[PDB]
């Protein structure tokens, strides 16, 4: 067998079709390797350093692989290596990539509708931002649409419940695109339309984002995606025209969400927990969900609860549609002082309200929220309907 | 080749890395061969039966499988065989278990991180407990958290229609944490924050329980659950803090779903039919749903329909908010008795209730609920608002 790609090179295939055998990518390594089938004529393929190998006089090696690449195939060694440069092959090879191992990497792109990546789990098949790397873990360009990112972790410096953070990353950014293109969906191009799935994907660990949303992005799809221990801002979204479901984040410096500029957005089944959490330093005031700017939003089934200030912010938005939604026992940075939602030149519309403070209800002592509502202009029109006030019997008195 | 994995072991390599072809894992059967690479310096590996094989001398033959683990791979022959220490050397491997078939196991416990498991259909690719067995066909413990359980069946001796069931069976218990960790994500002991998925995963056959999700589990997420052919409880859950999508729990002997001791639980899209079902025999009324205990839930858009007895029972409960509520034609097992909703000491804000009973509609004279709505207590605070008498002919006057 051929001990390397490098030695792949430097061996001329006699007869087209012809089988090898990689014992592996490199050498000392068992990691890689395969079969290969061999074209003499290799003009038109290009060497990508895991699939299609060119050798000096011309041809070229096929990995035989009818369906998704892994890091493995294109020189990753996993461990403590640096896999940036075989992840990044992976989405551009062509295929979709398969996660099989945990993966350190500075900063990837997804760049086509091929860039699918898949993994088998939320925890153990994940990329992991090394520490020493800033910025986007993982950028989806605004050529890249149609794609599934589905069941892996993106992990960050701070991903370990009570550790630390390298400044200025985020887990997973969708950029602004910069233009419009008419073929639709064989572009090429830069096109707003996102139509794609980020489902069953777990991001911890990272200082200000772990997924960020820019503006002029349509159709990005979350289902089941978990975020938690972010230092700063959990999920940032400021675009149109989306749906999520099953949203979970928790344990943030600052907000769990950030909506700004948003419209025409659903999410169905959310908890956001645990935001403005103190132990991350955070100086300042901010609710487990700013809602700023924003209108035509439709919020079912959510939970806001444990967050250190106020529990939703809504500032500046109008027509803001929430159907079932249970705010409790925030306010958890200082007694009696925050609101679980606090109006602001809004108008909402909230039915189905519920809010049992579980602290008042225990008799723990616990610092909660000083009450459910605070307008803080009175120029909002605002319909509220649910459980106000729960009922239970008040051991200390509230 | 090599005959077995017995034979592979009583094989010796003379070189590292050294490329080895097996027929098979055991003489006889054609299944869980492939190809193995030695590592001539065994020490620090184990020989699990299936993808690490040591020599009497001390080498490791190392099974080349970059992904996925089968039970084929560690002796499972399928068929009429037991199965179970070939799928529990899956699930303990280190990696993610793909079934590709149906195998028979008494019961399997999930243990780690990387104890996901994935099929290819809700039938087909299954784990079916043997007859002879009792108890929990698959536990997940309590140090396993952020797993994926997708698209595979759950089967007992009750699964085909109309057949009878072993006593004591549940499909997938989750059991109660005993002991909170301080590292997760990477924690090794207890923990509640089972951040873990099962999605469309067929649960059929069992005597006790399908699912049953108990006390101190956080983030048992469901998404396209379907539990059909239960003896007793199609779903039972005792916890709080878990989003569930689109359940579908039908043909159950007792409830189709139990909530008892829930908080801060929501459910979106659900379908709860023929519980309380008659041939299963069970001595005694029970609802479609039994919600007692609780606080703080949010259920949007599900149907129960079709039930033996009442439709839902809300006992002891406090702040019970529904968006788009369908009951109706319950009360299947005495005609003009029983109702599609009773409260009970509880607080309830129902929205957009419906209810056409297609039976009093059609004029077919089966048996269904008396109405809608019935209070056994008057300390209940309750909200109801939508199409209370839905506004058709009524060709049996009722
Ligand atoms: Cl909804």
């Amino acid at each position: 067998e051929c001990h390397s790609v490098a030695d792949l090179r430097n061996t001329e295939p006699t007869m087209d079709g012809q089988r090898i055998i990689l014992k592996q990518h490199t050498a000392g390594t068992l990691l890689g390797g395969g079969v290969f089938r061999a074209l003499i004529d290799g003009t038109g393929k290009t060497d990508n350093n895991g699939t299609v190998i060119k050798t000096v006089g011309g041809a070229a090696w096929l990995r035989v692989n009818a369906d998704r690449v892994n890091p493995f195939m294109f020189g990753a060694l996993g461990g403590s290596n640096d896999d940036t440069i075989p992840v990044q092959s992976c989405v551009d090879s062509g295929k979709a990539t398969q996660l099989t191992d945990a993966h350190y990497v500075s900063n990837i792109q997804l760049k086509y509708n091929t860039s699918s990546i898949y993994g088998s789990g939320l925890h153990y098949s994940r990329l992991h931002q090394l520490p020493s790397a800033t910025g986007n873990c993982i950028t989806i360009k605004d050529t890249c649409s149609l794609i599934v990112l589905d069941a892996f972790g993106v992990y960050g410096t701070g991903a370990q419940q009570g550790t630390s953070f390298t400044a200025g990353t985020t887990g997973i950014y969708v950029e602004t695109p910069s233009g419009l293109s008419a073929d639709y969906p064989f572009h090429t191009t830069a096109d707003p339309r996102r139509d794609l799935c980020i489902s069953k994907v777990h991001i911890a660990g990272f200082d200000e984002y772990g997924l960020n949303i820019d503006s002029g992005n349509f159709s990005v799809t979350t289902d089941s995606l978990l975020v938690n221990h972010i230092n700063q801002v959990g999920v940032r979204c400021a675009t149109t025209d989306w749906t999520w479901t099953n949203i979970q984040v928790n344990t943030c410096g600052k907000q769990c969400l950030v909506l700004d500029g948003c419209g025409n957005g659903r999410i169905i089944g959310g908890k956001f927990i645990w935001a403005n959490w103190q132990p991350y330093g955070t100086v300042g005031q901010f609710p487990g969900i700013t809602i700023n700017n924003s209108q035509n939003m439709v919020i079912n089934g959510i939970e806001v609860q444990d967050c250190g200030g106020n529990g939703i912010e809504i500032s500046e938005s109008y027509s803001i549609s929430m159907n079932g939604l249970n705010t409790n026992r925030n306010g958890i940075n200082a007694n009696n002082t925050f609101y679980n939602i606090v109006f602001n030149k809004s108008d909402a519309v909230i039915n189905g309200f519920v809010g049992l403070n579980y602290a008042a209800n225990s008799g723990s002592g616990a610092n909660s929220s000083a009450g459910n509502f605070q307008f803080l202009s009175n120029d909002c029109s605002v319909t509220i309907n649910g459980v106000v006030e729960t009922g239970y019997m008040g051991i200390n008195f509230i």
